[PDB]
């Protein structure tokens, strides 16, 4: 079941982005800390210590749910497993044998996952319906 990838868009890079960033945090952190750091949050203390970290801010052009949405895609594929008995904050994210070997071996130049599509693919299509006139309600008794 984990070998069946959903449909459809391949973005290995994003896994490197989630997979290499949790790695610096050594995965001992909940989802809240790393989601804020790919977008490049206002934080000078973590910007001087984790300064070499290139991933800082490349999630910046991406909204919060896309990143939320990407994390969700990894849980179903088997690439990621979450434990609630870990982080009273927010379910630690945890890499398993399939995903740890991924992080501990593709660290050179290997990007491959045709991925599950993210639930919010275009949240800007929220147009406001125009006021349609109902044909009923016709009454010309008082008028001519």
């Amino acid at each position: 079941m984990d070998d069946s990838e959903d449909t459809s868009w391949d973005f290995g890079p994003q896994a490197f982005k989630l997979l290499s960033a949790v790695d610096i945090l050594g995965e001992k952190f909940g989802i809240g800390l790393p989601i804020l750091f790919l977008r490049g949050s206002n934080s000078q203390r973590l910007a001087d210590q984790y300064r070499r970290h290139s991933l800082f801010g490349t999630g910046k052009d991406q909204t919060e749910s896309w990143w939320k949405a990407f994390s969700r895609q990894l849980i179903t594929e088997g690439f990621l497993v979450e434990v609630s008995r870990y982080n009273k904050f927010m379910k630690i994210c945890a890499l398993t044998k399939k995903g740890r070997n991924w992080l501990h071996k593709a660290n050179t130049e290997s990007q491959s996952l045709i991925l599950q599509a993210n639930e919010e693919l275009c949240p800007k299509k929220l147009l406001l319906p125009s006021s349609k006139t109902v044909s009923s309600g016709t009454k010309e008794h008082c008028y001519n």
